């Protein structure tokens, strides 16, 4: 009878930015993930308990390394919110971010999208806080990631979770079962680059 509150996630951006690594940490998701053939895609179900009940976020994460322009209309068809992501030691994954914007926009018009700078466990660090209070003033929210020690992943989940139920408070009672880091992520570094985008912001 009564379902499940269930919604597709469109994860885009260039080859090499770390969009399968960062889906990847959730292991549940990953242990029932679907291949679906004939669209390049692999779908995995990541399941998150909030203080009003499950949600269900079925990410769609493309197979191949494709390039902005070469993502067919079935990939983005009926998607309800999306993550953008680059990298942030290389500069030409940022400049890229704006065809990014402009492919799923066109197809989905106004979506609540999420803008994901990722590898700032990396200390010889491109883009940085003063140049990415920028982009982000389209009513996208961005966020610092690093998918290899786990840093910052509930995030960008939470705040889609606030605008798709209605509610500002919502919060996670529990956290998923996570990959282990496999990286270190400075504790001083990750404070420096907190107060930057607060000093940017
Ligand atoms: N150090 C580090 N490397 C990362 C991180 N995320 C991705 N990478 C590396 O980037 C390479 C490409 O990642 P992949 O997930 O295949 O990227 P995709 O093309 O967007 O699917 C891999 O060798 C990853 O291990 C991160 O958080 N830290
Ligand atoms: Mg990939």
């Amino acid at each position: 009878g009564e379902p499940q509150v269930q919604f597709k996630l469109v994860l885009v951006g260039d080859g090499g930015t770390g969009k399968t690594t960062f889906v990847k940490r959730h292991l549940t998701g990953e242990f029932e993930k679907k291949y679906v053939a004939t669209l390049g895609v692999e779908v995995h179900p990541l399941v998150f308990h909030t203080n009003r009940g499950p949600i269900k976020f079925n990410v769609w994460d493309t197979a191949g390394l494709e390039k902005f322009g070469g993502l067919r209309d079935g990939y983005y068809i009926q998607a309800q919110c999306a993550i953008i992501m680059f990298d942030v030691t290389s500069r030409v994954t940022y400049k890229n971010v704006p065809n990014w914007h402009r492919d799923l926009v066109r197809v989905c018009e106004n979506i609540p999208i999420v803008l994901c700078g990722n590898k700032v466990d990396i200390k010889d660090r491109k883009v940085k806080a003063k140049s990415i209070v920028f982009h982000r003033k389209k009513n996208l929210q961005y966020y610092d990631i690093s998918a290899k020690s786990n840093y910052n992943f509930e995030k960008p989940f939470l705040w889609l979770a606030r605008k798709l139920i209605g509610d500002p408070n919502l919060e996670f009672v529990a956290m998923p079962a996570l990959a282990p880091p496999e990286v270190v992520m400075d504790p001083a570094l990750a404070a420096q680059y907190e107060h930057d985008l607060e000093v940017a912001q």
